[PDB]
């Protein structure tokens, strides 16, 4: 948790990024950021380039429940310091309105980004190479490796929750179901609670057991998305109820559970890596440290 508030007066509004029931998110430029690096604000300045940030701000009439949610979000983010996890650059909480300041990631979420690209075919819109797709996936695995060392379970890892900056940089975040774009990826259970069942390991669906090992299962599905260039939903031909049935077949283990198929042009050894992420026994799934090393090496030799 920061020792001091970010100085509100240094935030120069530029545009609205998004709007919600109890707050807004604004794109802002920071005046003279070099002054603030000396005070342990984690700002990365260049020379002739302005410093842009995203600022989430509570509305002055926000309910008590919304203020509670905001304060807990600040607490969680204050712990996480890694190049591939979204970063809390500062807060304004000594007075109202409450603010949190994060990285500005100009290329949007990774689903939006990959849906706008085509795979490069060097043997023959904007394109992306197979090595770069592996570099993207390696960055996701490195961020999850960090969360694993803190014993922090993400519970909703997917491309829609990864953000893209300059030079193909990736940072993991969590937007939940708060944007209306991805409602088809969530299954409603109890009341307002929803579950991203197509990314969830069998023990999450049947018993609600969420662990780092189930984050590895979700990473397998996320890797499948990346190699599909986000062109199709996992198990797209099957209903939500059929995906839940499949979790039951993993539990019964009588050889009738089904798997995501191998993406077009996906190397066989890489499909086998996904399959290991979907092992029935959580202790047989690979750890994030091993997934990172594997993908980083292939990114350089492919
Ligand atoms: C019931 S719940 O608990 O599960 N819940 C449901 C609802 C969500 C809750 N999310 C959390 O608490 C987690 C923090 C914890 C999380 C833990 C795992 C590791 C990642 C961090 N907040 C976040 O990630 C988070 C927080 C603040 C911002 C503001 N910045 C932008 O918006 C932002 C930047 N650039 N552009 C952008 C720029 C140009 C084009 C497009 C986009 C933005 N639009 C963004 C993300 C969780």
């Amino acid at each position: 948790m920061p020792r001091v508030d970010f100085p509100r007066s240094r935030l120069r509004f530029k545009e609205k990024l998004g709007e919600g029931q109890f707050g807004e998110v604004h794109l802002c430029e920071v005046d003279s950021p070099q002054d603030l690096v000396s005070l342990d604000f984690p700002l990365n300045v260049r020379k002739g380039h302005p410093l842009l940030v995203a600022v989430k701000i509570l509305r002055p009439d926000a309910t008590k429940n919304a203020r509670n949610d905001f304060l807990k979000e600040v607490k969680i983010m204050s712990r996480l310091k890694d190049p591939n996890i979204i970063r809390l650059l500062g807060v304004c909480v000594q007075d109202d309105p409450l603010c949190m300041i994060t990285d500005y990631m100009e290329n949007g979420d990774l689903n939006q980004f990959l849906s706008a690209h085509q795979l490069e075919d060097k043997a023959a819109g904007p394109t992306i190479s197979y090595p770069m797709l592996l570099h993207v996936a390696a960055q996701i695995a490195s961020g999850m490796r960090y969360l694993a060392t803190l014993n922090f379970v993400h519970r909703d890892l997917a491309t829609r929750n990864c953000l893209v900056g300059e030079n193909f940089t990736i940072k993991i975040a969590d937007f939940g179901m708060s944007r209306n774009l991805y409602a088809g990826d969530y299954y409603r259970v109890q009341g307002r609670a929803v579950l991203p069942i197509r990314w969830m390991a069998w023990e999450c669906i049947l018993m609600g057991k969420f662990t780092t090992a189930s984050d590895v299962w979700a990473f397998g599905v996320t890797l499948w998305e990346v190699l599909m260039l986000c062109r199709a939903q996992p198990f797209g031909q099957l209903t939500d109820e059929q995906v839940i049935e499949n979790a039951g077949e993993f539990f019964r283990d009588q050889g009738r559970q089904v798997y995501l198929s191998r993406p077009p042009a996906c190397p066989q050894g890489l499909y086998e890596l996904m399959l290991r992420c979907w092992s029935r026994e959580s202790e047989q799934r690979p750890p994030f440290s091993q997934l990172h090393r594997f993908l980083a090496e292939d990114a350089l030799n492919t």
